[PDB]
């Protein structure tokens, strides 16, 4: 019923399915070491992209800093340019009233 | 051929088992590498976020940058107009003697 | 024994059929995850370029803010040097107006 050569068959038959299932392992192992590798590199470059934008943002923070103070130096400026205006009109006005005389 | 038969058997056994071992090793590994992928989709996004208020600091920056400008020259005029007017007084006073 | 070997060759046909669905699934999974890597890929490289924008406008603004901290000194040399010439003209009108 069952004889040696019919099983040989299936053997045969088992063995040609194993090869073609190996090779698309094959196949696949040889993705997942190009993806790893990619993953990796892409890895490596955003922690780069990080620290060069943390180096931005921090230059960022500064000009932040600055940008108050030198607004707080302008406002001080004004106010001593309005100072001696006060000052000149002093003047201004008292030597209009010695020159009439 | 009773033992060629049980030796083939014996080796596709062997090899089968082997397949099956591996292929959980891939699925662990491809599983491994959809989380790290996740991983850097989140990071990525998060560094988009990040830059972009920075880049909206900046043009917070530039609008700054225009208005003080603007009130540098402006004082600047100011400090110019005076000194025209001190310098007549200046001359006023060294003519009234 | 020929039913045992088959029952062997039915158990290995189980685990084939196993392996095929997995390498299946494995498959169709692969294809996404390199269209995922390839898009971050491309959003990496994109958010690179913007950063790299921003940073040349950050340099602009840091040599901005040294040319107006360099004019607001300049202004406020001059508006010493005017209180200066403002207090002598003072002075002597108040020197004129004694006595
Ligand atoms: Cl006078």
């Amino acid at each position: 019923p069952v004889s040696a050569l019919s099983i040989l068959s299936l053997l045969e038959r088992v063995s040609t399915i194993i090869d073609g299932v190996q090779a698309s392992q094959q196949r696949m192992e040889e993705r997942q070491q190009q993806l790893e590798g990619s993953v990796s590199a892409v890895q490596s470059e955003l922690l780069k992209l990080a620290r060069d934008h943390g180096a931005t943002a921090t230059t960022v923070d500064k000009l932040l800093q600055k940008a108050r103070r030198v607004s707080t130096h302008v406002k001080e400026v004004r106010s001593r340019v309005e100072k001696q205006n006060v000052r000149v009109k002093k003047v201004e006005t008292t030597q209009d009233e010695l020159l009439t005389r």
